[PDB]
């Protein structure tokens, strides 16, 4: 968790509303990963659970802050998928909502943080909704998501959406330049690959990721002129395949614009030069569809999905083939 | 970690010294567990690594604070026994000291926190010493211990000792009364058992501990009149035997005062009534000696140590036995 400098505008805007009573019991924060919704929700949680706030800040001394620092505040709740699963069950939710019906142990506010409302199960989201439609006194809910479209529809309409928008690109590049030492086109590229999220753009430079993209890039440099796309399996067959497929989709889409990958105009050119627009699009549609298949229910056998993808792509390159 | 209210006096005293340049590069903090030396050392670490301190506080916005919040500051070091061991090896130390010889990544201060200087190995402490005798520029070390007597002697003389003294008993009882709901003699007892450490006194009320003492207490109520001391094995044979032996020692010592266990004057009386002072002392000396044996090198077979202890005790109760 980190307090990024672009969070202030949003923080002061939301915090003031809770302070002046214009706060919603259900705040749905929309944000890309690495934008700091977690730090924002925490700073707001800390403010509300501060028994003696100093302006918009938590004091860091009162007992409430002491129990928060310790991680033992009885009135603060966290709903995250049990480390054993990848979704959020109904028992966990109800278990927290049931307790939300008792008078707050420290006699003040109660705060509930749903880490990713998308992971909620259909019965869990349905149970949360019931609580949201009849909010227990002095309870403040914070639900965060990357894509609110992936949420139980009825849940979305009971929350006030606050979109945590990325800061200006130029500001983000500079921030990044301070976190790592790289050519600025690579930074801007990482940033565009991340949809403007500076934290996620920084995660790419930390470890496996940046090198993985180069390997992919090197692998594409061979597949394009050779027509051998199945050879890409190594660079894509890995846990983080969904992100790796995004990179790919991103290059194809750049090749179709006669720009996200500003650091590799060479390969974008090679793609736009050797592949017809009809094929760049057919390949792009397929890549995006498999990307989703891998994220919706990572087909128990991911390598099959990908190999078939690479073979459909090679089928596309053939003269006389109908592209659909 | 928790910012206890009794820490302020010490915090402001130390922080002011670093601010006015009267700070020692090697601060050895002496404190009982649960006194908050960890929170104190952290607040001081945070102050020194704040690139834009506001008085004595860290700002919580500058990049240094951001990396600390994230737990990624390259100039902050932590030396704790690797989770796989119960001591602190030489490789870990040197590994940090070697890096302490490079110019600080963020160009400011460097902070090293030795969690428990007692756990240092003889070669590790000896290596730390070498660094302490020739402190690298702008580096601040914080070593904490429960008993400075258990440290490499040469290490102790290169550090400024700051004893984090427990707050007044009356203040500690009241603080505790706010953390738990118990009869105040039990609080004061827990507190005295903890040597005045309010955090450690609170840990006794959290789980296994308080019930474990009652079980021990109930077990003593039977052993005293029956002379059957081996029957205490169940109540004492457990991971936390050293603390459990302390409780015992504490009751014997109270029985010898013709008061730490203020909540159970009944059992203290029964002890002082049925056991002669010569035996209370012989039993007390043995208990304390086994306690240490269990903490110095928890005799691979702890249950043997304890059973022999209980049998020596029964031997003591016999008419005509020389007590030594
Ligand atoms: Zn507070
Ligand atoms: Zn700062």
């Amino acid at each position: 968790m980190r307090w990024y400098p672009w969070l202030r505008p949003d923080f002061e805007k939301l915090v003031a509303s809770y302070q002046a009573g214009r706060g919603h019991h259900a705040l749905l924060i929309q944000a890309l990963p690495g934008m700091g919704d977690d730090a924002l929700i925490y700073a707001l949680s800390r403010y509300l659970l501060c028994q003696q706030p100093q302006g918009h800040k938590s004091c860091g001394h009162c007992r409430g802050c002491q129990l928060m620092q310790a991680g033992t505040h009885p009135d603060y709740y966290t709903l995250a998928p049990e480390k054993g699963k990848n979704t959020l069950g109904v028992d966990a939710v109800r278990e927290v909502t049931e307790k939300l019906n008792e008078h707050a142990r420290l006699g003040g506010a109660k705060v509930v943080w749903v880490t990713d409302a998308a992971l909620l199960t259909d019965a869990a989201a349905n149970a949360l909704l019931k609580t949201l439609e009849e909010p227990p006194a002095e309870t403040w809910f914070f639900l965060a998501t990357r894509e609110p479209e992936r949420l139980l529809a009825t849940l979305r309409s009971r929350c006030r959406l606050h979109y945590l928008a990325p800061p200006p690109e130029q500001y983000a590049v500079t921030w990044l330049s301070r976190e790592v030492t790289m050519s600025q086109d690579a930074l801007l590229a990482a940033l565009r690959l991340s949809a403007g999220s500076p934290g996620a753009a920084l995660a790419l430079f930390q470890g496996d990721n940046w090198q993985a993209r180069e390997t992919l890039c090197q692998a594409l440099a061979y597949s394009v002129p050779s027509g051998d796309w199945y050879s890409l399996l190594a660079a894509l067959n890995h846990e983080q395949a969904p992100a790796r497929l995004h990179w790919l989709a991103t290059l194809l889409m750049d090749a179709l614009k006669r720009v996200t990958n500003v650091d590799v105009p060479g390969l974008v050119a090679e793609l736009a030069n050797h592949l017809s627009p009809s094929r760049l699009q057919a390949i792009l549609g397929d890549v995006c569809h498999i990307r989703e298949q891998l994220m919706s229910v990572t087909g128990i056998n991911r390598e099959l999905l990908i190999t078939d993808l690479l073979l459909r792509i090679e089928h596309y390159l053939q003269p006389g083939v109908v592209l659909p």
